[PDB]
C-alpha cells in the first residue's frame, strides 16, 4: 500500500463536518494546511491516546483540485450529479474542502476543527459545519440501528480503497455527503410495522425482513446492488445524527465512502429515480437533501508530500 | 428532608441549556410537563444506567411563577437584574423556563431534550438553546481548569439549597445562567504569565496564586466574598464550552446555583461594577455576556405534587 | 444501629437464585451456615472488587422461621397465599431459604453458590436454581426495560426496610419470587402499539403511555396502587431473564422486595384477581407462574449471631 | 483470500454450545439458516459494538455434509472416533451441526441462539445446549489459568485454518468437542503441589513446571506433540466451565480448533491410550467425557453462498 | 457537623507514603502547608475527576503536636511503643508527619507529593517515601489476598473515627504505620497448605479457615480480638505492595487506622509479645518491621483553621 | 522472523532493568534468554486483553562475544562517550536490558521477579528505574513526550533490521539513557521561553513553526534528513520517574532503531552542536547518569538457544 488516511476508522461516537470553499488567491494557504494536517491531527490527539481515537479525512473537491494540483487528476473525480427524481431531488451544493473529523468526543473533534479553521482564515468561506452524535445503541434518527451492514475488515479495504485501476491515486477513496433533515411529525404517524416497511429491516431486533415480505421500495431493497460480476457493491457509511430541538431540526449527516464514485451514484439513482418495481425510495418521503457534494480523499503520503 | 432535583450532579460531560418563554395560553400545557418531567427523566435515562448520568433541573423565572402559581413566593425569586458598569454591561434576557440537561453523553441530552419540547409545542417559544461539551482536562475555553473550588458534599447542600429561612420553599435553589462569548484571538496574544493574571491560578497545575501576588482585579480575587461571620460565601458552578467554528464563537455557558441569589448578585456587581480597588473583573476584557437569567428551581416533591 | 443486606444492590447484570427446602435434622448446619454466609460473600467478593458487584440477600420462609428460631417472628411473615383467578392462578410451592445472588458477571455468582452450597450438602434439598443475564439495555424477555420505576435512595430505603413498626426486626425485607414461562410466539404475534398496551409504556422510548390512553388491564396501570393517605406504595424488583433455547424456555424470574408482603399481595390480587375495571394483567395472557414463596430477609447483623 | 469464520476470537467470557441433528426432511430449513447465519450475527451484535464482541462459528458433521451438499468434501471430516482406552474412554456422541456463541455477556449469546433455533424449529432435534462462564483471571473450574499456551496471531492463522493442501476448502477449520464432568470433591482433596504435577504448571503463577521435574503422565506434558519436522503441532483451544450447583454438576466444555484433526485426534490418543512412559493424562482421573463431536467450520464465504 | 479528612477511601490501586521530621525551626512553614494542604489536593486532583480518586491524609506525631500547637492534645497522642518481644521487635522510628496520598494513577500522587515537599524543603527532613502498587487482585506479596474482612460503611465510620469521647477532636483518627520487609526465599520454601496455617486463610479463594483448623498462632486468629463487650475490636487497614527487585526488596507498608490507638496496640502486642497458647504471630517469621510511627490525623476543618 | 515486541502500544508503566553478566554466569544467562518469551504468557496471560505485558530483552556488545560465537549483528559496539564542550553523554555498564512495559505495574514487577530469581547469582544489577506516565503523555518537564513518533508501517520500517544485515533480521538496537532534571532552574523559566527549548508549544503541543523554531530546540536538533532526503526516524518511549524526598525528577529514555547510527547522530546534534547551534538547550536542564547500547535480537532467535 500508499497509506491511506483514516477512512476506514475504529466506531466514533462524536464527528464534525466541516465543508469550505476556497477563495480567490487562497489556493497557496490551502496547500500549506494540507502539508500539515497529518501533524495537527497528531498535536491535538497524542496526548488523549489511546481512548480519544481522533482522526481527519481531508477531502478535495472537481474544480478545487484543478487550482490546487498540476498533473493527473483521479479518474472518478467530477463534480456532485444532481439528481432531479419525478417527486424528489438530490441537489449539488458548493464544496471545495471537507474535513471529517471523528472521535470519541466532540471536545477533541472541536479542538482540531478549530486549528484547522484558524489556519485557513481569510483563505476559505465556511459553508456548512455539523457537530454529529451518536445514539447509545447505534441508532439513527428515524430510531434505526444505523451501520449494521457495513463491510469489515478486507472486504471495507477492497470496498473502499482505490488500487491498481488508478496507480498514482492508489490507497484514496471517494466520499459522497449529504445532509438530510426529517420530518419526525410525519415519521412517528407510521405504525412500527409501517416504518419496518420503508427501512426493510425490524425495528427493535435489527433484523432484515425476508424476501418474500420485503418491499420492493424499502430502503434496502434500493440500496442493494449487485455487479455485472454477481457479487454485492458495497460501500462504508458513517451516518451520524445531529440536530437543534428548539428550530425542529433532527437530521442524518450520510457521508459514503467507496473505491469508485460509481457505486454511490448508482445507489443514489435507485433511491431518487427508481427502479421498474419501485418510484423511489421510501425512505426519501421522511427526508429531504439539502448538501450534495462529492470528494476525493488522498492517501495520506500524497497530502504530507506538498 | 423534602427531596431536591439534581443540582448536585456528579461531573458531566455533556450538557444542553434550554431556556423558553411561555406563549399565552400556554400556561397548562406548561404545568402537565411540569408534573411529568422527572418521569421522562427515568424513561430516558434509565435503560443507559449507570454510565449515562442524565438528569434535568428545572427552573422558573419570576414573571412565569405569577402567571404558573398562586400563594407563597420563593422569597429571593425576581428579575435578573441588569448591571450597566463604566466599561462592562450584564444584559438581562427574557426566559421563563430553564431546563439544565445533563448527561455523559450528549444524545441522552438531546433525547430527553427532544421529549419535553415535544410536550411543549405550541405553548413556549425558544429563546436560547446551547449544546456544551467538556474539555478533556475541565478545561474551559480560555484554556483554564474550570470548576476547582466549587464545593463538594455537606459544604455544597448548604451553599445551595433553600432551608429554613424559606421552610415553603426548602430544597429548591437559585440559578442564574449567562451566555458568554470570548474574543480568543485577544486572549492569545497574552503570555501565559499575564493569563494567570486575570484568574488568577496558574494554567498548567491549576494552583492558586498567592496572595501576595494574586491582583485584585483577578478573577478569583474578586469573585472571593465572605459573609458576616469571616466564612467565605460559596455557589456551585457548572460551566461549559460551547461554540462554532465556522462562525468564530468561543463560548462560555455559565451557570451558578446558591441557596439564596443575593451571594451570586454580589459576586456579579463586583465583577461588572468594581470595587474601590478593582475598576471590574480582568476576564470581562476578554468575555461579552449575551444571555441573563435568573430562575428558581424547586423541590422535586414541588412539581410532583401540582 | 441495624445494617440490612444487600438488598439495595446497584445494578448486576448476572444472578443465581437458588430456593432450598431443609430437610429432616438439617436445622443445625443451617444455622452454621447463616452465620457465615456474609464472610462467605466477602471472600468470594473483595477480590473482584470493585468490579464484582458480588452480593447474596439471604431469606428464610415462615415455616422454616419456626424450626430455627424460637421467640419473635416478624410480624408481617408467613406462607406465600395462593391466588385462584377466573382465569389466571398465582401458585405456592415449597421454600425454606432463598439465596439471591447478584454480580456484574455469572462466574462470581456461581463461586458463592459453590460454597454455599457445599457448606449445605445433606441438609438440605434444592426446589430451584435460576441463572439469570440481564440484557445489555435493561430489556427484559418481553423486549421491553425493566426496572425504571423502582423508587431509589431514601424512597427506596423507606420502602423497602422494615422500621419501627416491628423493631425487633428493623432493617429487614419481606421478598415474593415468582417465576414465569412466557409464550414469546404469541407475544411476537402481537404488534408493537398492541404490545404497549399490555404493558403501559412504549417499547422503544420507555415513556409511559398517557393517562388517557393507558388501558386499565395493562401491567403498569394494576401494579400502580395508593395508600389510604392517597401516596403510592412502592416495591423494588430486579426481575431476571433466563431461559434454555432447546426446551424452548424463555422466563422471567419475578423479585419483589418490600416492607410489609401486603403491598406485593395487593399488586398481585389486582394483577390476578382483577378490579372493577379489569379483568386481570394482560401480562398473564403471555406469562405463567410455575413458582411462588414468600421469604423474610433479616437485618444482616440478625444472621451474623 | 476467502474470509474465515470468526474462529479466531479476542478473549470473550461468555459462550453458549449449541449441537443438533437435523431431523428427516430438514435439509432445506437447514441450509436456509445457514446462508443468513453471518446476517443474524450483524443484526444481534452490531448495536452492542464494541464491547460485545459476539461471534458465531457454525460447524457441519462428516453424515450431515452429506445430506447438505454435493461435491467435494474436506479432506479431514470424518465421525469422531471413540477411543476405548485401558481405564478412560472418550465417547462418540451424535451431532450434526455446532453453534459455538461467543461474546463478552451470556445474553448476547442467547439472543443469537434464540434467533437461530426460532429458523431451525421443526427442522432439527437438540442434542446438548451449555451455558459456559470463564472465572475472572482467565481460570477453569479445576482452578488453573487455562489459554495460556494457546497459539496467537500467525502462528494461530497457520495452526488453525486449512489451505493449499484442500485449496477448495480454505479457510476452514476442524472442530473438536467434548463435555468434561468434573469430580471436584477428589480434587480438592490433593494438596496443591498434586494439583500442580496432574497440570504440569504451578497454579497460583501459571509458570511451566521445568522438563527435569514435569511428570510424564502431566496433562501438559501429553498434550505436548512434535512432528515428523521437529516442530510443535499447536491447536486453538476456547474451553468453558459450565454447571449447576444443584445437580452438583461442575464441567468443563473443551473445544479444540486446527487445520487437521490429525493434530487433535493424536492428542486424544496420547490421553486416553497412553504413551510409552504414561498410562494415560492423569487430568483424566478427574474428569470424564460425556459427549464427543466431529465438526468441519468451513469458510464464510462457503456459508453465503448457498 | 466535622468532615473527616479522607480515612474512609474508596479502592485506589497506587499510594505513596511520605513520613518526615520538622527542622529546628520549620513549624511556621509546616503551618502554613497544613491549611493549604486541602487546597493543593484540589488543584491536583480536580482535573481528573472522577476516575483519579487522589486524596491526601495527614498526621501529626505526638512529639510535633506539642511543637506546632497548644491547648488541647488528642487523648490517645503518644509516641509508638517499642515492643520487645522475646524472638521478633517492633521498633519505633522517628516521625513527625504523615503524609498518605491514595489514587487511581501514581502520577497523581507524585505531583501531589512534589507539590507539598516544594512548600516544605527546608523545613522538613525526609525519614521514608515508599511508592505502592495493587499486585494481582488485591494480593500482597506473600500472595494472599490483603484487605477482606476490613470493616465497611457505618461499622468503618464508628471504627476509625473519633467521636464523643474525645468530642474536640472529633472525626480525626489514629495511624499507625509499619513498613515490613519479607524473607520471601523462606516463604516460598513453604508448601500452600503451610502458608494458609500462618496466615489462617485459604490462598486461592480466601476463605477462612474454620475454627477446627485455624492454629493460634495464626495471622488472623492473634489479629481477632474481643472486647469486655463481646463485640468485635477493628480496625480499618490498606497495606500496600512495595519493593525493588534487583535489591531483593519485597515488602508490605502497615498502615492501620483506628479510633483510638489502643485497639491497634492491642494487636500488636499479641503478635509480637504472643499469648497463653501463641508465642507470637507467624507471619513475623517472614516479615521484619524497620519503621514504627503513630500519627493523629485531624479533622479536615482543624487543619483549614490555622 | 518474528521481531521482539518493539513496537508496543502505549502503556502506562514500565520497568528498566540493566544488569551485567557475573564471571561464569553466561550458561544460566542463555537458559533464561530461551524461556524469556514463555515468562513473558505465564505473568501476562492471565491479565489479557488489559494487562498489555511485553518484555524486550537486549544485549550488549562485550556480552555478545561472551554468550555468542560467530558472526555478531553489524552495528553492534559499546555506547560512545560524547565530550562536548559544555555536556557529556557518559557510557555506564550493562550487559543485558530488560525494558518491561504493561498497562500496570504489578505484571512489570511480577515479570521482573521471575527473570531475576532465575539469574540469582549470575548477574549483578547496575540500574532498576520504575517508570510512570504522567497525566496526558507529558514528561516532568511538562511537555507531551512521544507525539512525533513513527507508527505503523513507517515505525516497522524505521526499527527492525532488514536485508542490510539479513542474518539478523527482526532485531533492533536500543539506546538508554537515564536522565535527571533541574527542575528549579526550568521552572525559572516563563512558558515561552520553555518552548523555545522544546521547539513545541506546551498545552496545545503545536510545533513551533519554522520561522520562530530556534536551531538549538531539541525538535530541531533531533530531526535529521538522509543523503535522499527522506526523514531519519527512531522510535522512542520515554518514562518519568523519581522520588520526592531526595528531589530526583527523571526522564529515562530509550529509542530504538534499525541501526545506531541514526540514535547516534541525533545524540552527536545534541551533545557536541552543529555550525548553527552549540548544543541542545533541553542539555542545559538535563543530566546524563547513563548511557548503554543493546541490540535487540529477533524472537526467534532467543527462543531457538
Ligand atoms: C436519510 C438518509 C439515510 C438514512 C437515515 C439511512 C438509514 C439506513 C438504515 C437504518 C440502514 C439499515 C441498517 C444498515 O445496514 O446500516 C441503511 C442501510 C443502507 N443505506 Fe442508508 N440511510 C440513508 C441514506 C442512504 C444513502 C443516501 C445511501 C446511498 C447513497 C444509503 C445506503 C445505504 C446502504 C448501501 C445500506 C445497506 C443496504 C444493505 O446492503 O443491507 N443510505 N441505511
Ligand atoms: C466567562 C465567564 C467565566 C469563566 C471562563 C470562568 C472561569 C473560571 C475559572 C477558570 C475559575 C478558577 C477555577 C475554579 O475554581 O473554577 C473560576 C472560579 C470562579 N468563578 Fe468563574 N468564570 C466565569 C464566570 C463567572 C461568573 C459570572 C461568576 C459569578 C457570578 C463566577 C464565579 C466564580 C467563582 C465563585 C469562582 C471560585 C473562586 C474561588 O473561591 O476561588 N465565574 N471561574
Ligand atoms: C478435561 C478438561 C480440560 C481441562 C480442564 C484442560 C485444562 C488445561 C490447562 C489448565 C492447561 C494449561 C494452560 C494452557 O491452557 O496452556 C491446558 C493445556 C492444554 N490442553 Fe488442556 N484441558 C482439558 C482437555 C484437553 C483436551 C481434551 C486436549 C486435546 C484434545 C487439551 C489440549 C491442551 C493443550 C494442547 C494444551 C497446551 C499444552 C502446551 O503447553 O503446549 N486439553 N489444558
Ligand atoms: C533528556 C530527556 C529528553 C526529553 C525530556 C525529551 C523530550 C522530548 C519532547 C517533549 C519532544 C517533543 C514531542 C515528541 O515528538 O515526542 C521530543 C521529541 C524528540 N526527541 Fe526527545 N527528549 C529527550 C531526549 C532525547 C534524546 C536523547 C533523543 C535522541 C537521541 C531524542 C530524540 C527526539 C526525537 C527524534 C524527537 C522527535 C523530533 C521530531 O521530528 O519532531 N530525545 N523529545
Ligand atoms: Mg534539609
Ligand atoms: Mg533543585
Ligand atoms: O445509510
Ligand atoms: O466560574
Ligand atoms: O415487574
Ligand atoms: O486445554
Ligand atoms: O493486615
Ligand atoms: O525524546
Amino acid at each position: 500500500e500508499p497509506e491511506p488516511q483514516m477512512v476506514l476508522s475504529p466506531l466514533t461516537s462524536a464527528a464534525i463536518f466541516l465543508v469550505v470553499t476556497i477563495d480567490s488567491g487562497g489556493e497557496d494557504t490551502v496547500r500549506d494546511l494540507l502539508s500539515d494536517v497529518a501533524s495537527l491531527e497528531r498535536a491535538v490527539g497524542f496526548r488523549a491516546q489511546p481512548d480519544g481515537r481522533l482522526s481527519c479525512v481531508t477531502g478535495i473537491g472537481s474544480e478545487a483540485w484543478d487550482r490546487l494540483f498540476s498533473g493527473a487528476r483521479p479518474a472518478g473525480l467530477h463534480p456532485f450529479r444532481e439528481l432531479d427524481g419525478p417527486v424528489h431531488r438530490a441537489v449539488a451544493t458548493p464544496g471545495d474542502l471537507l474535513f471529517h473529523i471523528r472521535a470519541s468526543r466532540l471536545d477533541l473533534c472541536f479542538a482540531l476543527a478549530t486549528e484547522i479553521m484558524g489556519r485557513l482564515r481569510g483563505a476559505v468561506t465556511p459553508q456548512d459545519e455539523v457537530h454529529g452524535f451518536k445514539y447509545f445503541d447505534e441508532r439513527d434518527m428515524l430510531g434505526f440501528v444505523d451501520g449494521t451492514e457495513n463491510p469489515t475488515g478486507a472486504a471495507a479495504r477492497r470496498a473502499v480503497l482505490v488500487g491498481a485501476e488508478d496507480p498514482a491515486f492508489a490507497g484514496g477513496s471517494y466520499a459522497v455527503v449529504q445532509k438530510y433533515l426529517h420530518d419526525i411529525d410525519a415519521w412517528e404517524g407510521l405504525s412500527v410495522e409501517a416504518q419496518e416497511r420503508v427501512i426493510g429491516r425490524r425495528k427493535m431486533t435489527d433484523v432484515e425482513l425476508s424476501d418474500d415480505v420485503k418491499p420492493a421500495d424499502s430502503h434496502v431493497a434500493l440500496t442493494s446492488v449487485t455487479g455485472p460480476d454477481g457479487s454485492d457493491l458495497e460501500i462504508l457509511r458513517d451516518n451520524m445524527p445531529f440536530g437543534s430541538v428548539g428550530r425542529e431540526e433532527f437530521g442524518t449527516y450520510f457521508i459514503g465512502y467507496a473505491r469508485t464514485p460509481e457505486v454511490t451514484e448508482t445507489m443514489l439513482e435507485r433511491m431518487f429515480l427508481g427502479t421498474a418495481s419501485a418510484p423511489h425510495d421510501r425512505i426519501l418521503d421522511f427526508s429531504t437533501a439539502v448538501t450534495g457534494s462529492l470528494f476525493f480523499t488522498p492517501a495520506a503520503d500524497f497530502l504530507e508530500d506538498l
